[PDB]
């Protein structure tokens, strides 16, 4: 019933020390690993993944206790879902593979993953992209009243167990598809597929991944911020050639633009908006995907 | 079955423009309104109001769309749940009763009708007294990572309609209790009669009730936040005589000191901490009866 939205790409149960992480995989050449994030699976690459696979041998990685990748148990500080954790997770299952350098690109939450490793373990990465985000660190410090209310799941979702789990099992297919809608320009679910919204609906109907997405968020709100605190207090800054796009919709606009931040954070990064709301790789496709092929070739 | 936890009281259904408000309502002496919060009713003061009503004429209101008050339609500016529009209500609630003059004490959501009262009409109050709160305004403009995870409630409950309300059908007992217990200062139920929390849930499993709370926290977001910032940017302060309780484990303190944040606000203030969380008239409420007989009787 979960349409196969990435023909000619396998499907690949990688091991790690953590647990399984599932990806598609196709194509040939230089290695790419895709990352999604909230409150979304791999599928969420399925309208550029095909364009970039015919120049890359590309990943397309559920992220640790994500989709169908195995959920590893959490601790008291959340840990393996960390995106330092995460991070070590994926090098992991990246060396599985024989990939110990390749090129990553991660959306959200996977973005998140994504400029941990390359901060942690950026011998890992030929390139960097993110989509639509700035580091946890600047968003906490961001966090006014505009912002406690625009971003206000990052509070929720952290609070201790198990308040919001006993909240969201009322009504699932509710919170996911409103958490798809709202930051996306059109206001509704009509940039998505409905195939592939029926695999983020399917996913969140499973209280254990509901779960884990909580674990993420309360990471998020407290080891993740403080591992990016220590870099900002050092003043360390990625090295690893990068790129950030963003939603001219999505990130309010403001003072500095996002690549203004990310400068803060890179020693070598160039940037664009997108037209499109947060989810640039499904509402705004071909932009999306003509910018990832042109930085990562 | 619910308790009457005020015996001897009567009862008021009061008409006002904008829907009734119910009231218990005795003793005698000088006016005293007192106004609860949320997720409570009226009968949060049935320890305390005893005691009062032995020097006050005491009339317990349950907030406009809350408890048995009318719920009038809201709007999209949350109209009819702002404090300012509260204050308005319940104004015309007491000139029913003859009360143009009257003491106020409020507690949480009551307390911001109370203070926005003070700030729109002074010469309705004689004095007023505030727990467990600090303004809206300076609740907001503290906004930063420690408080959004301290007090999420106030950016989750304001989410646009139907989010929260939702959430909050699946289970709405599981919400309340847990909120009730969470801002007590042992962290459990035990501080309050169990009639008392029956109230609460009955109430809190209202889906209109629910959507009424909902309402009053996307005020507190939006207009009230904004009222408050034309009075604090204006420099205006509340000049009717003031008292600030508030618990040493409540919301109010938190990072601030409240008698502080509350010299900013009002020219003739005082204050003081009580030992207890957030729920003052039943965590303490034979300190807090005495501090507000007191307070009152000055
Ligand atoms: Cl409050």
């Amino acid at each position: 019933d979960l349409a196969d939205l990435f023909p000619g790409f396998g499907s690949e149960w990688i091991n790690t020390s953590s647990g399984r992480i599932f990806a598609r995989v196709g194509g040939d050449g230089p290695p790419l690993l895709l990352l999604h994030g909230f409150p979304q699976t791999h599928v969420m690459w399925h309208r550029v993944a095909p364009k970039l696979a015919e120049r890359f041998k590309v990943i397309v990685a559920d992220l640790p206790g994500y989709g169908w990748s195995d959920m590893p148990e959490s601790d008291e500080q959340h840990t393996p879902y960390t995106k330092r954790a995460m991070a070590k997770q994926l090098i992991e299952a990246m060396e599985q593979l024989g990939h110990v350098h390749f090129a990553l690109a991660g959306h959200d939450r996977g973005a998140r993953v994504s400029y941990r490793l390359a901060l942690d373990s950026p011998g890992r990465l030929s390139k960097l992209a993110v989509l639509d985000i700035l580091p946890t660190y600047e968003y906490w410090q961001r966090m006014n009243r505009a912002y406690a209310l625009k971003i206000y799941h990052w509070s929720f979702l952290a609070q201790p167990a198990p308040l919001p789990e006993n909240l969201l099992g009322g009504d699932p297919d509710f919170y996911v598809k409103a958490k798809l809608a709202s930051w996306t320009r059109a206001g509704d679910l009509s940039a998505f597929d409905p195939r592939a919204v029926e695999h983020y609906r399917i996913a969140f109907a499973d209280p254990m991944r509901r779960h884990v997405m909580c674990e993420d968020f309360r990471a998020g709100a407290y080891a993740d911020f403080e591992h990016d605190k220590i870099d900002v207090e050092a003043g360390n800054k990625i090295p690893v050639p990068m790129l950030a796009l963003w939603g001219a919709s999505g990130i309010a606009q403001s003072a500095a633009t996002p690549l203004d931040v990310w400068r803060k954070w890179a020693s070598d990064v160039q940037g664009a908006p997108i037209e499109s709301g947060h989810f640039l790789p499904e509402e705004a496709p071909d932009q999306t995907a003509e910018a990832l092929v042109r930085f990562f070739s």
